[PDB]
C-alpha cells in the first residue's frame, strides 16, 4: 500500500530524445522511425518570436540547416515539412530504439508523464494533468522545448504532448504530436492569459477513493447528495461539473470500498465547505486532482 | 520555471530489472554485471516469515532453485551467497545493459527515485526521501519487493535502496545494496514500530528557496533569527535541528535570492507558528521536505 504521484517508466521515451539545432537555436526532438518531431519555433531568432511568419521563415531553411544529434552522432536530414506547430524532419536512419507508439490528443483532466530534456538529454520525469484551461503546470527551463508527455499501455507509448512555451504567469502550453496547441495559445512571444484553472472533480473523487483504499478514512461522513446538488457546490468552488460519465468511471472504486459515488461526492462537498481543519489526506493538505480514476486503479492493482 | 517533484529518468534502471522466483515465491532482482541482487526473503514460505532462520532456510536451496528471468529469457544461476539481508545470484551472462553504477548508503533526509516493479517489470517511478526514522513513504503492493531506489550523476546510477517490507503502519523499510537495513528493522513478519517521523528542515528551506526562485514570495517576512532560536521552534514542531552544515549547503540559494539562510529560517519560523492561513506554496498547503538543496539547484539549473 501507500499512494504516490507516479510517472511511467521513461526508458522507452529516453531512447527517442534527440537534440535539434537550427541557426543558433537548439531544443529537443522526438525521433520515431525515420522522423524527428520538434517545435517549429526552432527556426526562429529572438526578434522572429515577436511576430513570426513560420511559412516565410521556413522558406529560408534547407534540410542541411537542421542539425539533429542522437547521443553524440549526427543524423542526416533528407526532408522537412511543417505540420501545424511542429516540424517533421525526415532522417536517413530509422531510430533503432523506436517503441510501439501512437499520437493521441488528450482531454482536459487526463494525466501524463513528462520527460523533461535539455540538449536532447533527459533531466527528469514527473506526472501532471492537462488543466481544464488547457495549460499544464510543468517544470521547464529555457532549452526544455520539444520535451514530450506520454502514457504507456504495456509496450505502447501514446505521445500526447510536446512542450512549446511558458505563458507570462509561468504555466505551460504545448501541442499534440500533430502540432495542434492544446487550448487557444499561439507559438508567438505575445502576452497570452489562461482561463480559470478549475479543479478536476472526477480526479479528486478517484484520489478520495485511493485514500480510503490506503486507510485515510477520517473525511468519510454520514451524508449523500445528488449530481445536481453536488454540482451547485462544485460551481461555487471552481470545480468541474460532475457528469454521469464521471460517475460510471468511479464504479470499481465505489465497488471496492462499498462507498456509492454520490456518498463520496457528499464527503467531498463537506471537505469543500468545512476545509481540512489542518488535517491531511494521503500526505496532502489540499485535494489532489492529478490522478485519474484509471491512474488510481492502475496504481492500486500494480499494472506494469 | 515551475517546480515539480521530479524523478530521475528510469531507463538505465529499467534495463537492470529481472524476476527472481525461489520455490513458489517471486519478486524483483537487480541484474548488474553477472550478479542479480534480491531480498533474501525470496527463499521464505509464509510460515517461514514469522521467525525465519535465513542461514538454515538457505542450506535447502541450490543454484537451480533460483529462477531468474530477464524479459522472457532465463538466466543460468552459477552461484549464490547471502550478504546481510540480500541474496547475490551469480549468473553466467553479464547484463549487456549494465550502466556505470555504485552502491551508496544514504543518510536520512536524502531523496532518491524508486522504480516500482512487479514480476521484474517496471510499473512506475516516483521520488521520495529517506525519513529521519529510516522509513520511506512509498507505493509498494505485494510483489514490489526488490524494487530499487537510486540517484543518477550524468551516466552513473548510485543505487541506495532495495525494498523489503511494509510495517503494520503502511510505511516502508529496506536495505542498501549491501543488504543492511536502513534503521533498526528486521526482514521478519513481526510487529515493528517506527520512531518519530520528523520534518527534514534543511529540505523545507531548500524548497522555500525554490518557491522564491519561482515567484511564490508571500511568506517572506521582515524577521531574522539565530540557529539556537530557530532550533527551539524546530524542536517544538518535530522539525530536525538545523546545523551549520545545513546552513553551508543552502548558500547558493541564499546567494541567488539575496535571502540570508537565517532570514529564511525566520520565515519558516513564522509559517510554523502562524500556519499557511489557507494559502499555498508551489501548489502545496503543507511545507514540502522531499527536495534536498542539491535537488533544488539541479532542477532550477537543468542538469541532465
Ligand atoms: O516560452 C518562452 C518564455 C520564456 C523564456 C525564457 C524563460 C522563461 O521563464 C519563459 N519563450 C520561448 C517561446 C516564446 C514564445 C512562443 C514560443 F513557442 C516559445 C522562446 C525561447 O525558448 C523558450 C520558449
Ligand atoms: O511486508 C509485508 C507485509 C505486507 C504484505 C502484503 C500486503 C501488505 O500491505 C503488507 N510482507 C512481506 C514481508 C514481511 C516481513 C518481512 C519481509 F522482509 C517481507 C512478505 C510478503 O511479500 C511482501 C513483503
Amino acid at each position: 500500500s501507500g499512494f504516490r504521484k507516479m510517472a511511467f517508466p521513461s526508458g522507452k521515451v529516453e531512447g527517442c530524445m534527440v537534440q535539434v539545432t537550427c541557426g543558433t537555436t537548439t531544443l529537443n526532438g522526438l525521433w520515431l522511425d525515420d522522423v524527428v518531431y520538434c517545435p517549429r519555433h526552432v527556426i526562429c531568432t529572438s526578434e522572429d518570436m515577436l511576430n513570426p511568419n513560420y511559412e516565410d521563415l521556413l522558406i529560408r531553411k534547407s534540410n542541411h540547416n537542421f542539425l539533429v544529434q542522437a547521443g553524440n552522432v549526427q543524423l542526416r536530414v533528407i526532408g522537412h515539412s511543417m505540420q501545424n506547430c511542429v516540424l517533421k524532419l525526415k532522417v536517413d536512419t530509422a531510430n533503432p530504439k523506436t517503441p510501439k507508439y501512437k499520437f493521441v490528443r488528450i482531454q482536459p483532466g487526463q494525466t501524463f508523464s513528462v520527460l523533461a530534456c535539455y540538449n536532447g538529454s533527459p533531466s527528469g520525469v514527473y506526472q501532471c494533468a492537462m488543466r481544464p484551461n488547457f495549460t499544464i503546470k510543468g517544470s521547464f527551463l529555457n532549452g526544455s522545448c520539444g520535451s514530450v508527455g506520454f502514457n504507456i499501455d504495456y509496450d505502447c507509448v501514446s505521445f500526447c504532448y510536446m512542450h512549446h512555451m511558458e505563458l507570462p504567469t509561468g504555466v505551460h502550453a504545448g501541442t499534440d504530436l500533430e502540432g495542434n496547441f492544446y487550448g487557444p495559445f499561439v507559438d508567438r512571444q505575445t502576452a497570452q492569459a489562461a482561463g480559470t484553472d478549475t479543479t478536476i472533480t472526477v480526479n479528486v473523487l478517484a484520489w478520495l477513493y485511493a485514500a480510503v483504499i490506503n486507510g485515510d478514512r477520517w473525511f468519510l461522513n454520514r451524508f449523500t447528495t445528488t449530481l445536481n446538488d453536488f454540482n451547485l457546490v462544485a460551481m461555487k468552488y471552481n470545480y468541474e461539473p460532475l457528469t454521469q460519465d464521471h460517475v460510471d468511471i468511479l464504479g470499481p472504486l465505489s465497488a471496492q470500498t462499498g462507498i456509492a459515488v454520490l456518498d463520496m461526492c457528499a464527503s467531498l462537498k463537506e471537505l469543500l465547505q468545512n476545509g481540512m481543519n489542518g488535517r491531511t489526506i494521503l500526505g496532502s493538505a489540499l485535494l489532489e486532482d492529478e490522478f485519474t480514476p484509471f491512474d488510481v486503479v492502475r496504481q492500486c492493482s500494480g499494472v506494469t
